[PDB]
C-alpha cells in the first residue's frame, strides 16, 4: 500500500500567482504531469484541477488545489476522501521557507511549521502524509515572508529551485512503486553546489 | 436607489495580504465602520465579513468579501441581491493602478480597468454601481503590476494614500444622504496637504 497514489502541489491560482515562490508545489505536479503525460483538467467537483494516468507502471492521482493556499483542505480532504486515499499514499509537494534554494527534501509525518498550507491540511487528514520539502529560502524575518512567497525569484535563486525540482522528478519512479526509504534518501542527497 | 445603502471593500483575507496595496478598499471600510462604530462580522453566508449600523442618520450595510479579489462577486452579488440593493445604491472601494498615492475619486459607471475584483462583479450586477478609486500607484508594466499590488506599499507613499482615505471618509455623509456629485466634487478635489 505504502505506494505514493496521490501527488498534490500546493499554491495560488491564477497567472499573477504562477511564478511565485509559494507556487514551488504547482511547478512540481505541473513538470510532473507533462512528463508523463498526464493532462490536468479543471475539477470544480473537488475546488482543483487534477489529471490521472501512468506513472512508471502505476495509476496515479494528480491534484493542484484552485482554492488559495490557505485554504488547500477543501479541495484535498473531499478529494482523498472520495478516492479513498489513505495519508500513507499521499505525497504533497510545497515550498518551505525553511531550506535554501536548491534544497529539497523528502519528509514523512510532523507538523506544518508555520506553513498556511499545510495547516489547512493536517487537521482533517492527520499528519501521516509524505512531503516534498522545497526549498525556496527565508527573507529574515516574520513581517517580510508573504513578500517573498508572494514574490518572483531572482534567475540565480530560480535555477537552483528548478534543479532541486528536476532532481525529484528523476525518483518519482522509486515513490511510485513503493520504494519510499530509497526515495528519501535518494531525493535528500540531493547537492545544489 | 439614489443613497448609498452597501458600501464594499475589496481586498483579500488573511494577515499576509492586509497590508498590501492591493487591500485599499478594506482599509478604507474597516476604518469606516469603526469610525461608526459598526461591528464588521463573519458572515459565511455570503462568504465575507459583514456589518449593518447607522452612518449619518441612513441604515448603511458593509460588506469586506472573503472570497480572494478575483472572485469577490461571490459575495457582492447574491449579498446585494438577497437585500435587495440595486447597484445605483452600492459603493465599491478599491485600489486603483491609475491613480496616484494621494489622489482619490469617485466614479460612476464604466468597466473594470483591468481590476481583477471588478472584473467578477460588473457581469453580474452591471456597472452602473459607484466606485471610491484609491490611488496606488502603477509600477511602469504590467509584469510588474502582481508585485506592486500584492506588496507593501512604502511608508512615504502609505502616508499618502491614507491622507486620501482620511479625506474621503469625511465624505461618507454625503453619499449615504445621496449627494452623490457633491460628493464626487469633494472627493476628487483631493490633493495632499
Amino acid at each position: 500500500m505504502s505506494n505514493i497514489s496521490l501527488i498534490v502541489g500546493l499554491g495560488n491560482p491564477g497567472s499573477e500567482y504562477a511564478q511565485t515562490r509559494h507556487n514551488a508545489g504547482f511547478w512540481f505536479v505541473e513538470q510532473l504531469a507533462d512528463k508523463y503525460g498526464i493532462t490536468l483538467k479543471n475539477d470544480p467537483k473537488f475546488h482543483g484541477i487534477s489529471g490521472r494516468g501512468n506513472i512508471e507502471g502505476h495509476d496515479v492521482r494528480l491534484l493542484l488545489p484552485m482554492t488559495y493556499m490557505n485554504r488547500s483542505g477543501q479541495s484535498v480532504v473531499p478529494f482523498s476522501k472520495f478516492y479513498q486515499i489513505a495519508p500513507e499514499a499521499i505525497l504533497i509537494a510545497h515550498d518551505e521557507l525553511d531550506m535554501n534554494p536548491g534544497v529539497i527534501r523528502l519528509k514523512t509525518g510532523g507538523g506544518h511549521g508555520g506553513h498556511n498550507g499545510l495547516r489547512d491540511i493536517v487537521p482533517h487528514i492527520g499528519p501521516n502524509f509524505h512531503r516534498l520539502r522545497i526549498g525556496i529560502g527565508h527573507p529574515g524575518s516574520k513581517e517580510r515572508v508573504s513578500g517573498h512567497v508572494l514574490g518572483k525569484a531572482p534567475s540565480n535563486e530560480q535555477s537552483l529551485m528548478d534543479g532541486a525540482i528536476d532532481h525529484a522528478l528523476s525518483k518519482v519512479k522509486l515513490l511510485v512503486q513503493g520504494q519510499v526509504p530509497q526515495a528519501m534518501n535518494q531525493i535528500n542527497a540531493y547537492k545544489p553546489a
